[PDB]
């Protein structure tokens, strides 16, 4: 009895030939709800593009669904939580648009530097205004790449062949990886100061949103050309218009908008700003690749094989014993990354005690997901480790030990720095509810909920420090839910971790740092 | 017509079952020269242990030989040069003895700490001298591992479960790799000062020979127990005896001797020194593994597949266009390693110009072989990259570019540091003789033979520096064959590289460093 | 552990042959521990410590001690067995004071 | 006498790359001292010492050994000219077959 693969959006049979001859492939008009709901009961797999919405209704109606595959990068049209909730593997095609997007960033940079649209318009109005235009030459210039994921990397490679010097800002690429690319890693401030061109290649996360605001725009070089074909809003639209109009930034190119569909932007009134309706992946080659990618993911998944491009966890993929640990270990990765001075070159995950008897490779992926959350979009839960290692230069391993010193099971995440220094964070689960607990940081033991807004301070001025901190926080109106503090075993230092009911305003953070003479002050949300 | 695999030493059919049913396996008495020479003409592969000598005579007599496989680690009984000379792949079983050797190091450490042989002897002489003995407890002690290759790593893992703290000396393991192992990397001087136990796990290279001499022995902790089951002579035998007799080192264990067979060592007159006749790999399990390893290498090799455990280059393995580049690129790796402040985390090999059209992956291996020469034994030419990466923490990649700026072909080796700093060295070949030339170091261009003893100096005091250096060298009687020197483009520094006809005595090196205020002074042999 | 290794690699005999200035290398053949199954008879504290040191050699550990905490045993990496099953499966055996002294047998 | 040059890189920098079968890569600019002499221990030392003693700074230098012979050949780019008497002393100090100074601006 051949497995049924239901295609609910416009993917050609040829596009999806990677599926074997071992499946029955059917098509449905996905956007038509009645049709979809009638066709899906029999489906073992469902492929979709962007037009079909794979909500809970669809899922409830598909009792033998094993995979939802989105032929694209976004997951807006799929409820991944509901799919995980029902043991359905969700997959996308995460690298299918990279060349088309890189090429479009370059397209936009050149189109802005040489005013292609306006010039084309003048000739289109049957006049010859050659004398009016003045372009900007790329050769010899410095180009700032803000975000060095896959696409930012391709843009740097292409722009470098124009004879431009490439610098980048990305706290999430190792220095050795950047050096292998022949790219100079910079603070954002230094990139701003130095760059004649800026191309943004960040994901949208609240760490990222409106990164380049007016404050940032004012630090750039006069004459900068700035391109964003990444995510709407990374560059503050109104601040750009201001800077464009004022003359300070010569030109810009945008493919994405704070909200789209966008038809009313003031930027649309500015000639020196080239704009395209989110076309970065609007390419036959990218749409075909999205399809052949996802056709292979669906093959592997039906072959009981391992699915690299998986986005979540669904099925036998993970035991009931292990499953609750995924989220805890993700939080340990977040924590180890925050407590680290810079990006670790690797994570060692040690699994000890009873849990060590389980199959726990997924825990290695959780740690990495946590470490990299600032550059990962929420829907995704799994990330491709080999790709992460090759793209960003960071690896993870798992080690097991039969014995856990205190709790019946503990997981330790060791974040190791290029200089051989190590940051260690541990958690357990226990109890009828399996509450997640952080139980160690760097040789100090305690028992704190792995949840909420946590403030962590390493500091040097000790006496009355508890009072100073709690008094500043409480004057700011901030509740302190739980706390852990200890004076360092060796040295003048001390450390404290507090769970708060809200974030800490910057001025008050500055006040606290000043009050106890902090060398490290961080606020991390563990929810 | 089934391929013939000739076994010339004592390997059982079962040991070699990894060979398919697609081969004819025959046996011969290898040590019997007449038999061997009569049997080998028909052989496609030859497996050997240690008793058969595979010299040029054997090779000349075996016209269709494709592989010589040594079931073991050593290659003393095989002329690898002659085999390469005739296009014969040589293979060993490089990891077959690691567990037996680690276990034997531990065996020797315990046997020495608790005086097992002497005690066993007293009971063997039918007396009870319990009151006479006094052992040393490992728990809580610091153990110094000198050399952190595979075996030193296993010893550290086993000794750590005894509750010992582990430190190591190895300039050829990254700090991040050591930190992943939970091992503290130390200067040799600091290891000496700190260690209650010392286990040596170096290869024999002239970088290594007699490493632990009297000077070193005198820096150790009073009461040290020292074990060498690595290579004869790493610990100076007479200096040990002195230190043992004098009482400063309490006990030692040795499995290997400056020259063996060894029957007359003074150490044999010392009870507090446990000795074994090179037994580290004398185990059925290790001999069986050596065989099953090598049986698989021979399978892969006959299957036209890739042979990880290859020791040299033989056959189609490498084009005639590429072949001469192997040795040059090895020398670039040596050079990039010497010019580096510490071990690079990776090597980027850039191949540019005409050579870029060739298949050049082997060049990546050459670079690594060069970088690691101080811990690689001469016979080996190829090393296993994946194993090197996992064991020591260093990787290599190849990049091609159509264009070479000046020479028709150039290879650049970029040694990248964990901090993102980069050392670059380039060479070409050209001419009827294809002479090997070093043509660039860190953005400075020149044309110097890649051969002989080269002295390299980075220094800060510039005027008359050429005179100072050449005068010191020539007063020492040292001829200067060739030279390259330039004042840094930016900064107070300058650099010079000289080819000399001999090494530079330490005092004179000290004098030169002092004379020009050097910050880096190195002497490397590129022959 | 010292004795187990000395018996495995015939250390005392090997050392003696050198002391009488002979090179008897070809006379010796040891037993590798890695991957082997080690039986611990009795799990008083010293036995437990032995199990742990042994496991680091990559050996599987089984033990006989019907009064030890099963949970402690599993934390030590130990598979608990009847003595019959231990004798059947063991490549190495180390005998130890049991958890319940001294009704240990022979 | 044979002299060879090439141009390469983004600036197209002019390089002297050969004199009489010996290879170099030196900018075709400034004052350059060329010496062909008898390699003895001490020889490069004496050249350097005399130049330094005279206050003549060396910007770059490259020496190569002859393919077959007692000789060696060096090119030094200098920050100023070398007085006659100093050229003579240099020549004597090393039994030079040839010693010349050329402005390559």
């Amino acid at each position: 009895s051949l497995p049924v693969v239901l295609i609910a959006d416009k993917l050609a049979p040829s596009t999806v030939a990677a599926l074997g001859d071992q499946v029955e492939v059917r098509w449905v008009d996905g956007p038509d709800r009645d049709k979809l709901l009638a066709a899906v009961p029999e489906a073992d797999a469902l492929l979709v593009r962007s037009a079909t919405t794979v909500d809970a209704e669809v899922l409830a109606a598909a009792p033998k669904l094993k995979i939802v595959a989105r032929a694209g990068v976004g997951l807006d049209n799929v409820d991944v939580d509901a799919a995980t909730a029902r043991g359905v593997l969700v997959v996308n095609a995460p690298t299918s648009n990279i060349h088309s997007a890189a090429e479009h960033a370059l397209a936009l940079l050149l189109a802005a530097s040489r005013q292609i649209p306006a010039a084309d318009a003048s000739l289109r109005e049957h006049t010859w205004k050659r004398s009016s235009f003045s372009g900007t030459e790329i050769f010899g210039k410095t180009v700032g790449v803000v975000g060095l994921g896959r696409i930012g990397q391709l843009v740097a490679q292409r722009i470098a062949a124009f004879g431009a010097y490439v610098v980048a800002y990305d706290p999430y690429v190792s220095p050795a990886r950047a050096a292998q690319l022949g790219i100079e890693l910079l603070s954002l401030d230094d990139l701003l100061a130095r760059a004649d061109f800026i191309s943004v290649h960040l994901p949208k996360t609240p760490e990222t949103a409106g990164l380049i605001d007016k404050e940032a725009l004012a630090k750039t070089k006069p004459g900068v050309i700035i391109v964003n074909a990444a995510r709407g809003g990374l560059v503050d639209e109104a601040a750009l218009a201001d800077a464009i109009t004022g003359g300070h930034v010569r030109a810009a190119g945008l493919d994405v908008f704070a909200t789209e569909p966008c038809t009313d932007s003031p930027l649309f009134e500015l000639a020196q700003v080239v704009v395209t309706p989110h076309l970065g992946a609007s390419t036959a080659e990218a749409q075909d690749r999205a399809g052949t990618d996802v056709a292979e993911s669906v093959r592997l998944a039906l072959a009981g094989e391992f699915v690299p491009d998986a986005v979540n966890v669904g099925g036998g993929v993970v035991n009931e014993e292990v499953a609750p640990w995924l989220d805890l270990v993700r939080k340990l990765g977040v924590l180890a990354g925050v407590l680290s001075d810079e990006l670790p070159v690797s994570l060692s995950v040690q699994v000890r005690g009873e849990l060590a008897a389980e199959e726990v490779e997924v825990l290695r992926l959780s740690a990495l997901r946590g470490l990299f959350s600032a550059v990962i979009e929420d829907a995704v839960t799994f990330v491709n480790a080999p790709a992460l290692a090759a793209e960003r230069g960071v690896t993870a391993e798992i080690c097991k030990a039969s014995e856990s010193p205190n709790h019946r099971s503990v997981v330790d995440v060791r974040a190791v720095g290029a200089d051989g220094s190590v940051v260690t964070v541990s958690g357990t689960l226990y109890g009828p509810q399996l509450s997640q607990k952080i139980v160690q940081i760097n040789g100090r033991h305690f028992d704190l909920r792995a949840q909420g807004i946590n403030l962590i301070i390493h500091y040097v001025d000790r006496p009355g420090a508890l009072g100073k901190i709690g008094t500043l926080l409480g004057t700011a109106g901030v509740n302190i839910q739980a706390a852990q503090l200890s004076e360092d075993a060796e040295g003048p230092g001390a450390t404290i971790l507090l769970r708060l009911d809200q974030d800490v305003p910057d001025d008050v953070r500055t006040a606290i740092a000043a009050a106890v003479d902090a060398y490290k002050l961080e606020v991390v949300d563990l929810s």
